[PDB]
């Protein structure tokens, strides 16, 4: 096991703590709204697990499938603590 490090790693691949506006979760997608999208690394979060990763307007939605939600949570965690 050891210690994950996901939630950096994926607020890192959005850009950073800086960047991230917001985060939602539904079934297979993970929605991140940010600041700036020129700052997301499309190809690092495919090689983090995303299926699929699409910009739809000041958001990057990352398909997870059903981790999203899971991720969604850690994310904040690590953001706010």
């Amino acid at each position: 096991t050891g210690t994950s490090e996901m939630a950096p790693a994926l607020v890192a691949a959005f850009g950073g703590k800086e960047n991230i506006t917001n985060l939602d979760a539904c079934i297979t997608r993970l929605r991140v709204s940010v600041a700036d999208v020129s700052k997301v690394d499309q190809a690092g979060l495919k090689k983090l697990g995303a299926a699929g990763v699409v910009v739809a307007g000041s958001g990057v939605q990352a398909i997870f499938g059903t981790k999203s939600d899971n991720l969604k949570t850690e994310m904040d965690e690590y953001i706010r603590n």
